[PDB]
């Protein structure tokens, strides 16, 4: 009956509302994905319940245990019926779950503390004073791990061996490390969120260079789910109507602090 | 079973090779989609024949007969097994055919001669001296037809009633019209092509302003096709391998002549 939506607490997609403690259910959260979830449900005609993924991860398969974690995992093991989050459409994930066409287009990028002498990935690879890393269990980390491109492979070879760890558990943790490391730490994260942070006080971070790749986020459902077809048509319908662009402007730029 | 591939002669996606005269079959053509078709065929393990869409159209549904034309029509009516072309993933099309995840990200844009006083869509809508139109039977013409957004809607009302016709049969016709119109004609087409033409002699056109939307091109197969699954995963693999980006630079900028 009520569709269980797995999502992640990640600003500006899903965030705890100001006085959420005084509210119930879906009304406790606000964000791009909360707005989208409400629309996807309206158009597909289903009641739903927003839920925050238990392990706070996007989703990766543990080689060896072979168990999927994050939102991907909740879909795979049947804990949730659908995932509405900034979840990247990738091959290893599409092999175990279904994705609608993209609702947002983006790519990996470099976030620096303003003033950092770095202008590209090539710059990062060619040096060592400035450490750099990615978010722990997801598509960005897999991108470098699986890359055959010289620059990206050089970066992986360093990152995978760097001590202490250059990987962070969450985006907030990477942004903080960037802000606190006095230009000695750069962060590899998707452009959508790099751009978001660039507009939030203290306005001390910046996105540099072009995107490392081009890809998208999709609404995910368990393989062979009944919701798949309709959510995909809903996504296409809503993008064509301009809602998705309207929502990015709302959560990114209208609410800009810089 | 040799796979019949429907595609369209559209630079730099598919073009007749210089020495096509004494060449046969697939060898007669070259371009981004020619390499892409070879790549996907390789990964999906099938033999194929490139064939040019008979009516030279991307694909639109006649409102009276409800009959589909273009590459979409060839797929719907079983004249082709797969379409490998710069074909845009849209709702009306996704309803009759299947599309893999995007192999290219893009958006509708504005092509001006060069030196013409137009900075954006808003500019076009506020004047009458400079005529502007789109290509027929495709997603761009649909974008404006079904657009509730003030500027785009206003633009449609002008283009629809326009006399003479501001719509063109092919992208080649639109580019020629912009080039010969002494800046009195602006063309609405996708960013991918706008940026391609911008890098080709006589170097007299230019893309102005940002894209009007964000979408993607997908490899299309007829509903319930056996090829669907594999081609989708192959597209994902190729994008992640970095091949699509390799192909983009090859046919767009390495060959750039401006
Ligand atoms: C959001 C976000 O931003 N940078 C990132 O790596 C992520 C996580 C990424 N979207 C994933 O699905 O793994
Ligand atoms: C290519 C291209 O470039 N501008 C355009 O309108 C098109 C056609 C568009 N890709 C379609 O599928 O109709
Ligand atoms: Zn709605
Ligand atoms: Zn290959
Ligand atoms: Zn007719």
């Amino acid at each position: 009956k009520t569709v269980v939506v797995t999502t992640i607490l990640e600003s500006p997609y899903v965030m705890m509302k100001k006085n959420h403690e005084m509210l119930e259910g879906n009304e406790r959260y606000e964000g791009y994905c909360v707005d989208l979830a409400a629309e996807i449900a309206k158009h597909c005609g289903f009641k739903y319940k927003l839920t925050i993924v238990g392990d706070g991860k996007y989703g990766a398969r543990d080689a060896d245990t072979k168990i999927w974690n994050g939102m991907v995992g909740e879909l795979v093991y049947g804990k949730a019926d659908i995932a509405i989050a900034p979840l990247t459409i990738t091959l290893v994930r599409e092999e175990v779950i279904d994705f609608s066409k993209p609702f947002m287009s983006l790519g990996i990028s470099i976030m620096i503390k303003k003033g950092t002498p770095i202008e590209s990935a090539e710059d990062l690879s060619k040096q060592t004073e400035i450490a750099y890393g990615t978010t722990d269990s997801g598509s960005t980390k897999e991108f470098f791990r699986r890359s055959k491109i010289a620059v990206f492979d050089k970066m992986w070879t360093y990152m995978r061996s760097a001590e202490p760890s250059v990987f962070v558990r969450t985006t907030a943790e990477g942004v903080a490390r960037v802000r606190k490391s006095k230009g000695k730490y750069a962060y590899l994260l998707e452009s959508t969120m790099n751009e978001y942070i660039e507009q939030r006080k203290p306005c001390d971070t910046m996105k540099v260079g072009g995107n490392l790749d081009s890809k998208g986020y999709g609404i995910a459902t368990p393989k062979g789910s009944s919701l798949g077809n309709a959510v995909n048509l809903a996504v296409l319908k809503l993008n064509e109507q301009g809602l998705l662009d309207k929502l990015k402007n709302k959560w990114w730029y209208d609410k800009g602090e810089c």
